[PDB]
């Protein structure tokens, strides 16, 4: 065929019931999630050919850069709440991996400030327990996949999507071969 399990993708032994349509699990101290965000925009590019219908949900994890990963976890959750993930995204990444900012949460926050959230605006955020339960949610669904790599992306909680199987000479090609994989995981 030519889609093939253990080639584009992987089934999951143990099948998660009730688990987000696509499910994509990142780091900020994760160097293939850099490129995955800066220079594929594959999130954006399965969003582009994925039906209708379909929703897709992104998750930080909290096993890479520590105490600070942990942070990060948390200023997801807030970015989720707030609705800004598309005003954090780079900097955060560009913060931890390009220009070493970020060596703690006061510079995690920094970034959100200068990305115009409103410091009252973001404490009342972190410290919130709707925020609580959004760590929580991430926790969860990572825990729920035994998830010890990213990035990762997960269809219908029984496909996992494997890129080490896709021509990577090319990277407009890898990223289509990429996305038209979630579409066909997506239809099955």
């Amino acid at each position: 065929a030519q889609y093939e399990d253990g080639k584009q993708y992987t089934t999951l032994e143990k099948p998660v019931a009730g688990a987000p349509q696509v499910l994509e699990f990142f780091s900020f101290f994760c160097p293939h999630c850099y490129q995955f965000e800066e220079v594929l925009h594959i999130s954006d590019n399965v969003k582009k050919k994925l039906p209708e219908g379909v929703k897709m949900t992104k998750y930080h994890v909290n096993f890479m850069g520590g105490d600070l990963g942990k942070d990060l976890t948390q200023a997801w959750a807030v970015a989720m709440a707030l609705g800004v993930e598309d005003k954090v995204t780079v900097p955060l990444f560009e913060g931890v991996q390009k220009t070493q900012t970020i060596r703690s949460a006061s510079d995690i926050r920094d970034v959100f400030i200068n990305a115009g959230i409103k410091g009252e605006e973001y404490d009342a955020a972190w410290n919130s327990f709707v925020v609580k339960s959004l760590v929580a949610q991430q926790e969860k669904a990572a825990a729920d996949v035994q998830l010890r790599g990213v990035p990762a992306m997960f269809v219908n909680g029984k496909y996992q999507l494997n890129p080490q199987g896709m021509d990577t000479s090319n990277m407009d090609v890898f990223v289509q071969q990429y996305a038209d994989t979630v579409k066909y995981l997506s239809e099955k």
